[PDB]
């Protein structure tokens, strides 16, 4: 088979998660959300970091405000947002979120 540069070892679809023809979707429906908001921003990509775009604290509960509409009540966090200021390492943390859904209902008073 393939000759030349080795590089050997355990791992079956490692590295990033894999969208699916659904995610995929989803993925891209987060992505209209960052364009919506970024304005100035004319293209998302994975590389696009939320932050440096152009959003501000607000953004932040926007994003995971409008992300929850997504996923309809989408576990999400402000600190999500500071830890995947980038869409494409956000959306691995998103379609985790999504792939998961269902979340544990706790005591909440109201």
């Amino acid at each position: 088979g393939s000759s030349g540069s080795s590089g050997f070892f355990k791992g079956a679809a490692s590295s990033v998660l894999e969208l699916t023809e659904a995610e995929l979707v989803t993925a891209e429906a987060v992505r209209s959300v960052w364009q919506r908001i970024l304005p100035k921003v004319l293209e998302v990509e994975d590389s696009t970091d939320f932050f440096k775009s152009g959003a501000a604290s607000v953004d932040v509960v926007r994003l995971v405000e409008e992300v929850k509409e997504l996923c309809d009540g989408l576990e999400l966090e402000n600190e999500d947002v500071y830890m995947a200021s980038t869409f494409g390492d956000f959306i691995q943390l998103l379609v985790r979120k999504l792939r998961g859904d269902d979340e544990e209902s706790g005591p909440s008073s109201g």
